[PDB]
């Protein structure tokens, strides 16, 4: 049915003694399905991760490329994947739709595997633009982007609208924003690279809701930034089958 | 008398699990007078207070707008307040007089309030310089603000020179420093600007100190970079009244 | 015989409060031998290192200056050490030969003390590149350096192909690195300088190992990035003699 699943830790902080005993939870985890896990990082502690993460299903991701060199660098370290356009990076620094469409296609054209982020704000929601605004985050990402580059990018669905709002989203909800992509990537670029095309779920995510949220069509997967940092991402991963 | 006056934790660093418990601990925290409390933070604390942080006198602050772009996303994402000028930023960064006040002035522009900051370095202090040196550096922040701008400034005094010493301030020291940018800003701005002007202490300050410093005429609150990440920040709120 | 040894830790993240006994820790050790003890940070831990922080052997050190403006002002705050060219800068950051050449320049020319970082990738050591690599990063760094020059400069060997090996060098691997970058300064820029440099050992170093790697002729120290943030950074210390 779906294409392999990703479980994804955007580990954002932390101390090096609480990864350390992460890390060898991973290792002791046996996971029993085809799904493919992700820790994303910035250096101190990918190098951590890299030393002591061992675990056939684990990759180490990079959360951000400054250049060229960076891109080149960090492939040379041994790094294959890159999470792009995550929030901070659209938020705090101001990354605009056209920024990180050039730094997805830079960072296939250099090997990686690119998990590229996208979603609207309160004021679009509220205001009915859900729809235009996330398609023109995609639409930007797609211009930049021939076919093939496809089988290497992943998209995450990132409701920032959500955060303050005391509200965690419901399966309807996400599985509308994700059935909105997914048409948009059939029609514009394939019926084909649609059905590869795995579709994270970026927003608020626990155990328990976490397997309700997998249940539904076009999810296949999740880019955790709070519970990947505790125990309890294990269990995210688990509600990947 | 006073103007409403500000406690302003600038928090730099600290565990996801420390802020939570800091968040439920300020959440449910009675304040029973006018005060503007701020957390300020990089995005990954940041996402995390907008989320769980609700208390109708706390508000949260960036730390430092990268660009334009910057600025404007913040401000799209609800971020209101910007701390500028702070140490890092002068003594880390080098960011000189001319940069901070075109950052404090373009900040302002986007429709922020600003905590911005002044202070001298030991040389300066041992060598009889303080006000030449922190008068020319509100200085430079008043030369690019008009009068009306005044209305969503905050100064903040920061005693760089007093790393290392071993000492704390006295009230009387904190208080000269004060006064001396009191008497710049009434003459050169205005004498009502100056009254409405919060100055706020941004030395080594704990519960104790706080309300024998707050008690000097012209201390309008606190920048705290320590204490505001433990729980005796609430000692600091409460010394304001 | 050897110059004086050097003790870095490279803190890289960690709590306030563990740092913090940590510095305790550093200010309760009797150390009796002549060494010189660094530790390096980013501001938030720099200006807390400058705060509590008080030993006779201890000194504070950059991990990067981004500008001629962030060299001059750390100097003006007291800094006079500058850690550079480490993996994270290399690696990460994608920081070139040339970048880490004029960044060591650039520090010496402004009174820095410069601990300068070079080393081998993992293709580069399996291919049998180790010697031209790491005397290519040495000779880049010699280019924009004067003879008198070197008085200000340490290099540290960081076997970044080491990681995720599992594998941790042997006393005889690292004199071989160690001995081909001393052969190199002493033909290239003098016999003198050769025999006065210190040349730190920058890959995984705990207590037991540090005392038999620093038998080894050419090994003057340790840049320290794990135990350095722990407890057993005194036994590292103590293997100095």
């Amino acid at each position: 049915s779906k294409p392999q699943p990703i479980a994804a830790a955007n580990w954002k902080s932390g101390s090096p003694d609480s990864l350390s005993e992460l890390i060898d939870l991973f290792n002791s985890t046996s996971i029993n399905h085809d799904v493919q896990c992700v820790v994303a990082s910035t250096f101190v502690h990918l190098a951590m991760t890299k030393e002591r993460l061992s675990h056939p299903k684990f990759v180490i991701a990079a959360q951000n490329a400054g250049n060229a060199d960076a891109l080149a660098s960090l492939k040379d370290f041994g790094v294959n994947w890159i999470v792009l356009g995550h929030s901070e990076r659209r938020w705090y620094y101001g990354e605009t739709n056209e920024i990180v469409a050039d730094k997805v296609a830079a960072a296939v054209a250099s090997g990686f595997m690119v998990i590229a982020c996208i979603g609207e704000t309160l004021q679009e929601r509220e205001s009915g633009r859900t729809a235009v605004v996330v398609l023109t985050q995609i639409a930007a990402i797609a211009k930049k982007l021939k076919k093939a580059d496809w089988a290497k990018v992943v998209i995450a669905y990132e409701p920032v609208w959500a955060i303050g709002t005391g509200k965690v989203l419901t399966p309807q909800q996400a599985q509308e924003a994700h059935a909105l992509i997914r048409s948009w990537v059939s029609s514009k670029i394939g019926a084909d690279v649609a059905g590869e095309l795995r579709i994270l779920y970026g927003g608020s995510v626990n155990g328990k809701n976490a397997r309700t949220l997998y249940q539904q069509r076009d999810v296949n997967g999740f880019l955790v930034g709070g519970a990947s940092l505790k125990p309890e991402f294990v269990d995210i991963i688990k509600a990947t089958q």
